């Protein structure tokens, strides 16, 4: 309901919104919903909050390169339903 549509009456997003979905090591998979030109970081804190990880812990990686909370998903270009590369950089103590 409200989780999705806010009270108001008309409104829509065919906003150029893309799919991205990332995986972590152990082969668990979450899909997200954005915009373009929504920074990606949302559904990377949202994927280690969920899925029991930390920023410390790991790193996200697109086209190769890492990717940042700065980094928005419409500078790689990417399209929807891609997958992201996370990787766990877990060192220290």
């Amino acid at each position: 309901m409200a989780d999705e549509k806010p009270k108001e009456g008309v409104k829509t997003e065919n906003n150029d919104h893309i799919n991205l979905k990332v995986a972590g090591q152990d082969g668990s998979v979450v899909q997200f919903k954005i915009k373009r030109h929504t920074p990606l970081s949302k559904l990377m804190k949202a994927y280690c909050e969920r899925q029991g990880l930390s920023m410390r812990q790991i790193r996200f990686r697109f086209d190769g390169q890492p990717i940042n909370e700065t980094d928005t998903p419409a500078q790689l270009e990417m399209e929807d339903e891609d997958t992201i590369d996370v990787f766990q950089q877990q060192t220290g103590g």
